[PDB]
């Protein structure tokens, strides 16, 4: 339920009263978005973020009050080929780039896009965060996000979502980024998202997905299995258990009357899927036939604050995005002080 | 929820009617199973079927004892090796595998295994459909099964499953079989699963599901938009769409929204899967945490019918799957009759 | 040298009168760039062709005036996001790409970019032909031109230089567009390269070249033998040999000492290619270090006049594949009017 | 050109003069090809080399009869089954390949060939260097070589051409050897055409040539950005590059004006490729279309001088892949000494 | 020939000396065998073990009455799931497979079976040996030992032959487990063959074989040859050399005349072959044709003593592999002693 | 088994009688190869053929001198280059081979080689058959052959021998030149081995070996059964049967006790193998250690008699290859007459 949600809306608050009332800048490539718009509206009444966006100032305010909404009428609206830094901008980015065949009216152009603008104010700290997407389809949205900010050492990118019930949330990744991911890939999409459980005050119990219940057979089973292995080493602390089912995995009755051998006990909490096909499916056919909120995806593995919409996505749906891009921006900065 | 179970149940009483009060004879190889022992004793009170359970004699009554189930007194049990049609049912096996790595030795064993003996009952009309794999694992339950019975022809085997929505019943496959089928398999597969969906009188609308809305990349989308295109061949009748992502397949304001060129209309009833991995997940996940009942597998494409149950299935899921095992044998009956 | 393209300057004029003096209508997405606007100088006076520049009207009237170029200040400038057909382009390329993952948001910015508008003018015949890709990389100069306008059946898209020599020329393919391609794409290149050669009156010679004299070992040797079979039994009325050496292709002496058996005498006239490398990298060395003038890519195998230029081209570059352009937008004029 | 040619004569000269004034000795295995002959006959009237003649002594003496050259005199004709150490190279032969299936009498036949016979005169020191193959195709020309001389340590045998300017002078490689060189490779050919550029006291600068323009798409641009890569990790002192063009890498004023962070300055004028087709195809239609002379195939990487005639030779031709090969068995005659 | 034979058993008898009385109890899951049964009826007449036959007990004994054995009336015979260890010995099957797709009921299942009894009773010391598999095909018999016994350290599972010719004896592997084994696999399979030849006190000498004769070309012949190396070098005392064709190998007057360089000196009596179908056959045609005895196939790289029995076998070969079994059993019991 | 050999004899001694007196014309290419001349002692004393040897006459003479064999110096020698036919044999060669990499100075090289110029010869009727091989490796000397004479339509090069037994003879395919032969491949050595064993009026029972007896798995029991599957279909009045490990083939008793549902009765005398390293192998196997003499290898499948003798022969070896090489040339003519 929205209990979550408001717990998270609430941590923001902690985290910004704890850092005298200021509040994270956050992005909008696509200024003009009525959904974004709509969303903003709620956001900006809740202190949740500063917005910005990106767009022609005119046409911006122009649909501002063609949706009829009065709080948005003062948030900073940028126009990227126009801003101060934009030269110096485009020189980043064909500087990280001319060896990977763009060349500088290339650049340009880049740079004149909004998700490019966005992705170098965050890795320029002229924002903390970016959220993006509603308009364009993912991988055109994540492109600008990996090539300009980056992932962290040794991390992966790779899309989450929450699932809300009633009595614990289920974290499911990568949803949206790696179609086949190795052993070793899955391993580390377990860490990145045990960590992410564990911000949260909850232990994380690691399930790696299959069609399979322990069986280890050539394929997905001995790669999910082989990835609970690597995983375990890695953080030996951790109940993370695999191959199996995905009934075995989240139902602790199953798992011990059937395979009371396995070191996942209380079902799990996190579910790591052996292909995009599995994770995708998933989260969307939860999020439509099931009657839980889900959450995301949300970017997880890169250096700085940055969540991809699904292009599908409500009014809601970008609400709770921006509220934990907002958080993420606020961790990101600690992070980053000390 | 269970309106849609008890449509089933009076529907397969009034088949038994008009088809002289005959039951069909269903076996179970499991005869000392507990959860279908248990589920037969709901299922005898409602006159589904006339179950066979296979074991050994005594063993079987004195656990039917044990539980304490007084209405499995007077059912058939039957002990593969001691049966009259034991060796004739051990030559046909033999002379069907003998150059398949099978001596007359190994088809005697086999044939004494209750899911072997189960399989050629009812390949030789000795009983009309089978329930197994309440305690093994899918595919040591489906071999004999698919070496015994077969497939009818251009089938292809495959597990499809119910979800039980307020409105509305969607069907999604394969969630047993198939590891990673290809543009004409999953066309198959669409084909089968849509006549099912046609003896309950509901339109088939079917969409071909990816990570990837309407993209055609190379790969899963490709395979799944292609496999759109030969069942839109082999059934111009038929609203059948893809390559698509879940929420846009089920959502009909998504789509039409997003995706108007589109032939689905109103949401698709039939979801087909790019790979195991996917479909299999799928459905347990729906089944765990959503709030929908789920009903199946069952095994598609089979010229006889023959149902394995997963291994992580309750009681009443057994009930559920014998009742529409029966359906099945019954409709089976009359196009043998033909 | 100078000849050739004269002679070519020469039958544009004479294909624009018993057409009623018509000039082919060319559209240039770049309408900023430096070069395109010197060629274009250097063109008009010659009469070959309408040009019509894309972009916003007033940056490129200044960048007109700041060249000082004055035969410039009455040619037509589009802006194509506020052109008429702006929207039923946008609808039109929505159709043609919907199902390969483009939206009809997506579609708009894609046909307010010169490049796609360009191609869809061509398309729709609201111009004859387009030249581009002065400012872009090749791929992606030529991208919108295979999506909107694409190629005619069995054809194959593939780049052709002219090398011009003192008696004679040499074409060359496919220079830009195919990596690695198969016996039967070499073949169909090889057909496509020879009819272009048969247009100027000259009757094609062709081989398949290779590391290799006539071994048919496999990989590359083997190929480029099946492929001079293949485009052999398609049009058994042309000379087409390999695999072969360079030097044997084009020298006719050595190849009557060593290989006499041959089916190629007289040397070629027509060099096809076993992978992009090749063809590229023997294009542009010729070019910088041969005394001879090259001319071209010229994109072949599409179904209306569409030219990109090499990104490293120079003024007289462009004023000669504008020439040819003008020429090929001319005949696909016929042709689209016979049928 | 001609210069280029009258000035390596000269370095001959200067060589000789500067050890007693021994001319190298150069064997010839085709004695009898006319093409070779009247070469030769330029040869020592110019004072290059020994020439040492293989053939039956009779049928070489009356073709050197026949054209009327009688300073090739008294010049050195031998016999390769009739010498004196005849036996001991067959069993040197033998100890090398007898474990890649040849036998004695194979080793024996092996080495009555001219080809063989050089190669180990060669590497046993009856010979300084050999220069053969006008009258057979390359690899049947090259084996012998590369079984019997060999490359030194991590060498890689590759075919270098020269196109003389005449302001200046190009190499290209490799034009005969390598049908599609790893990046490893690439580097390792670029090094040794460095230190032939180097010989004649010019600075190398070398270009990794590709249809691209420092894209690093996967295939063959990727290939020749990281063999540059290599090769400036081997010699941080050189200009080396790419992936790039051919124009881009020879005219420096296309390279300053779209690639001003490129590390080349002022042209390449070492050119190494990325499979056979492209060196080969491009050497040989600069040398007969272009108006610029062509010197080569010069086989580098070998521990003895040794270089094959291209088949398509000229008289001219041999005379100047003598010269080299005198300059190069003088070369490693001094780094022999020390 | 019978001479290797009677000294292998009064050696047996040497060591059931050496050792108070002791007999090795070897098992037989197939205690209904006719041909296993005479076999027995031999060798209990010549003390080499204590047999333990499995099935139920009376219908062995109808067996043994009905072919009229009178020296099987004494003999231990165990019927598994009624044994005292039985349900331990299904638990520790558990634990070794339940991550390899084994529950608990199938486990049950198949220690019930005599050939995972048998495997199970050698593993846990209720026998010194075991011989199976004159009823069922070779994969299927070796499976439960591989499962339950396994290898030893860095060793490999392999079948082994001896030919017994009038002078000396030769030895053949690998005849039964690996398809297509690796080079390293082979020269593993060779010091362990070496090994075995040298416990009867001769000195092994080993050919890798091929249909080659030192050609090291691609395929096989390099990868007999590198097998060579690899054996060479982790046993440099003994002659080990290939790659080379059979009658090269074993005949040692061809050696010297043809390739008198061979490191291999007096004919190979340790054969590798190069894959499964030239073993196999080759052991299987000279059995049969050739005119002299062969014995085996003995399962080596396993922990305990077990073999494999061919399904072709007769009676005396039963015999032989028996005695052979006891001999196995007896060393390995002494060297687990330590 | 001299018997089989004196009846091969006395049938030349009947069609060259039953033709004039006629002896086929055989070429050896190795004129002073010791082994061959020594052989062709014992050959021409019993008008087995009229031998024609190749070399230069003089060293050929001197040594038929040395080895002190007074019974052939009149046989006839050729000196291939100094032959009238040398110009026009080049030629032919030139055309067939100027498009596989061959100059026609390389065809005139090729031409001066024997076994090229024996080659053209049998190819040309200047002899009626050729032997060789007695001295180079079996690929080289199969080579000339191949591209000259080549196969019969559909026919392949496939190598034969026979295993001569008491009461019966075997025959071994392909046991020389096809490395891993597809199904349709093992069929087509199938029928020219039957072909062969018609000759000598022995219906011929074939086998396509394996290391498994009819289990049709992955791999090669599936090739060798569709192998036998396709040599039914095209010669359907033989007994044809696979896939079977090898004792399976020969034993007629062990075939009807274990599989009497098998199509082959009384014991398979031809065998067909799976790869050459069983073939080879086996034959060199049996014919070093099991005693039966073993004739061959015969070159099956060409369009005129020439066989190649394995390097490992002897001079008996030799004989009888000529002896069956003389059988082959008469068929072949009789088959060209009419």
């Amino acid at each position: 339920s929205k209990v979550f949600i408001r717990s998270a809306i609430n941590r923001v608050h902690q985290n910004s009263a704890a850092n005298g009332g200021e509040l994270p800048r956050i992005v909008f490539p696509e200024g003009t978005s009525t959904k974004v718009l709509k969303a903003l509206a709620t956001l900006v009444e809740e202190k949740i973020c500063q917005p910005i966006l990106l767009g022609y100032p005119e046409r911006v305010k122009e649909k501002i009050k063609a949706l009829d909404i009065p709080l948005l009428n003062d948030v900073s609206i940028v126009h990227p080929s126009s801003h101060p830094k934009y030269f110096s901008f485009v020189e980043k980015l064909y500087s990280l780039e001319q060896r990977k065949g763009i060349n500088l009216g290339e650049a340009e152009r880049l740079m004149a896009d909004p998700n490019y603008f966005a992705a170098m104010m965050v890795n320029q700290g002229e924002a903390d965060g970016m959220v993006s997407g509603s308009s364009i389809n993912y991988a055109d949205a994540v492109r600008p996000i990996l090539q300009t900010i980056g992932v962290y050492k040794e991390g992966i990118p790779a899309g989450l979502n929450f699932v809300l019930l009633e009595d614990k949330f289920l974290v499911l990744a990568d949803t949206t980024v790696n179609l086949n991911p190795t052993a070793e890939q899955c391993a580390q999409i377990a860490l990145q998202a045990a960590k992410i459980v564990e911000y949260f005050g909850i232990e994380p119990r690691v399930a790696m997905l299959s069609y399979s219940n322990f069986s280890g057979a050539e394929g997905t089973p001995r790669k999910m299995k082989k990835a609970a292995e690597i995983a375990r080493s890695l953080r030996p602390d951790l109940m993370i258990e695999g191959d199996m089912q995905a009934d075995t995995a989240v139902n602790p009755e199953i798992m011990e009357r059937l395979f009371p051998f396995s070191g996942l006990k209380g079902g799990a909490n996190v579910l790591v899927f052996p292909n995009l096909e599995s994770s995708n499916i998933a989260y969307k056919l939860i999020q439509q036939i099931g009657k839980a909120e889900v959450i995301g995806p949300f970017l997880t593995g890169v250096r700085r604050s940055a969540n991809v919409l699904q292009r599908t996505t409500t009014v809601d749906g970008i609400v709770n995005s921006v509220v934990f891009t907002a958080l993420e921006a606020q961790y990101i900065k600690e992070v980053l002080k000390s």
